């Protein structure tokens, strides 16, 4: 016996299993020595890798011949019978591993690999509703993966699901800094047009980064379109008097082009008035001014003639998701740009002269 | 023989089969004793183990190489040719299974590990029509997994299915309390658009926990789309002449924001006026008053000009689903908050006044 170890659970450690290295085979179990409370096992490894093991190891376990999809693939690995019939442990070095030693008397045998890096990485997420959550969920940020949801727990006491999520090492300083916004993401068949076609298969959950404190304790928030596309933009707060077909996902609308869309939807203050938040792209957002009139443009609106009908039909964003549309009327004297929080007010009618205005905006 | 053991039916129980524990191998089957009405089985275990087994030991049994899916895994765990070739035994201990031992002479082995932890915890249904129910069908409350379907029985006295499942040991006390509603969920592909994707690859059971004496009976309820969502709200009901196009699930607007949708529909007391039951958020509970009208704004409203038309189309969701508007007129004595249970009515037309009223309701 070289190095010991000990676990509360053992369901796949069987004795005279081999003990892999990099999927590379060094060693060799021994010994499972049984306690009614925590149970103990025992390795082998060669007098020269035991001068070359490190106090910052960590050990994991797996078993049993595993053939994994990971998408379009099946491998199976180059694999002795060893582990073909008895269960592995496997094992690395990693940087801050030495916490784990410093507390209790020996290393632990994590349950597999993704519990083995769970070392000050692991999150905790609150969630209202856990339909669409699920353990093995990553956590991606602009598509690539930084995490793992790896386990789920219901509370009665508050009726809510507390999600535990591992981030990956590299990531737990840059994300958890508190002001971070997890939100998954979901196939919508509704009124709105669908934009996610992998989330039929295999969802994740989409995250903004922030800059404070580090937190550690986040708030899953819902299902948020404007955040992955339109992001670090001017964020302008419009107050109307009526929703109408406005949502989370309308374009914003300059000359008809999408300068921008509508993030969420809020009462006041005082409820008179809703107020649209909206971001513009950094590309635009030298387009808006002080003296930038919003108005209504949802849906068709057509002219009806009675010696002859003029009508036209566009088949336009704006019938599914009703946007809103400006323009800057002229002045000699430009109003400076847009604060980082200002209120509008909209108009309830398209004005006439928007045509006309040609107001030059200028870089 | 060390514990001997019992059971009806002997499906996949070998002589010489491998005793299991926590998946990981101690003991030895050695006898299976044949009588013509009840079968007995005889384990082998060792003499340091049999003192540390309790009378609080349950024994279930397994056969079979099974390769599961269980959603994207296939793992078959490090596993001898006993189980390979012969069927298995495992075992565990529990809190409360002394009761099976009270009863009858000896245990009895249960068909496998889901039925060994079907003591006290198993409830009894009353469905109409098993079209949507299976075997192994789980409930799950805030998409957190606490129970499962295990069998399906056809009375033909009572023309209805009894459905009997089981509820796991932590959730048995919490849950099954009497006034709980049990709903299927399903996909719906109707004039109503979808909101449950996994539910056309895997359906479960949702459930309204309540309060009360421990019934552990129960009916089946329809398969409502209010309750997930909309939880704990404050009930309003309102009454109309005619149903139009409300249903379960219609959103609740003000200001064109969705506050809360109708749970269901139900004739009244006396014909004349349908009830129709929604539910209000508690965030959005206060927004409602004593004097506070409804009004019905469903599909397209539309009006004609002679000279010219100004026409608009939101494709909003009420023409899909047709919602119930209000707001409050204004008075300088404000009405108290609305009760737990209050009757309104509903008026035909949308009163003309409603965007100029702005009443101040505060926090």
């Amino acid at each position: 016996t070289t190095v010991s170890l000990s676990a509360e659970t053992l369901p796949d450690v069987q004795a005279g299993s081999v003990v892999l290295y990099r999927k590379f085979e060094v060693g060799e179990v021994i010994t499972v020595r049984p306690r009614a409370n925590a149970f103990d096992i025992d390795l082998h490894i060669k007098p020269e890798y035991r001068n070359l093991l490190t106090s910052n190891s960590v050990f994991w376990a797996e078993g049993g011949a595993k053939v994994q999809l990971n998408g379009s693939g099946l491998t199976v690995q180059a694999s002795p019978l060893s582990r073909a019939l008895k269960g592995a442990i496997s094992f690395d070095n990693l940087s801050g591993a030495s916490a784990s030693q410093r507390k209790g008397d020996k290393r632990i045998l994590y349950a597999s690999e993704t519990a083995a890096r769970a070392v000050g990485g692991q999150i905790t997420l609150h969630a209202f509703d856990a339909g669409k959550l699920a353990v093995g969920m990553p956590i991606r940020y602009l598509g690539i993966d930084i995490g793992q949801i790896q386990t789920l727990d219901l509370i009665t006491a508050r009726n809510e699901v507390q999600a535990k999520a591992v981030l990956y090492p590299e990531y737990v300083q840059t994300f958890a800094r508190g002001g971070t916004r997890f939100s998954v993401v979901t196939p919508q068949i509704s009124a709105a047009g669908v934009e996610h076609l992998d989330t039929i298969l295999q969802p994740y959950i989409n995250v903004e980064p922030g800059r404070g404190n580090p937190r550690r304790d986040f708030e899953l928030q819902e299902a948020t379109i404007t955040d992955s596309r339109y992001l670090d933009g001017l964020s302008i707060i419009v107050e109307a008097p009526e929703a109408g077909s406005l949502g989370i996902g309308t374009p914003v609308l300059f000359r008809g082009l999408e300068v921008g869309t509508v993030t969420g939807m809020t009462l006041g203050t005082l409820s008179d008035r809703v107020m649209i938040a909206m971001r513009i792209s950094k590309r635009y957002q030298h387009l808006v001014r002080n003296n930038s009139v919003f108005w209504l443009a949802s849906g068709y609106s057509l002219d009806f003639g009675l010696t002859g009908g003029v009508v036209k039909t566009g088949t336009f964003n704006q019938f599914i998701r009703g946007g809103i549309a400006f323009a800057t009327p002229p002045g000699t004297p430009l109003a400076p740009k847009a604060q980082e929080g200002k209120h509008f007010l909209l108009q309830e009618s398209e004005p006439k002269e928007w045509r006309e205005w040609g107001t030059a905006l200028p870089k």
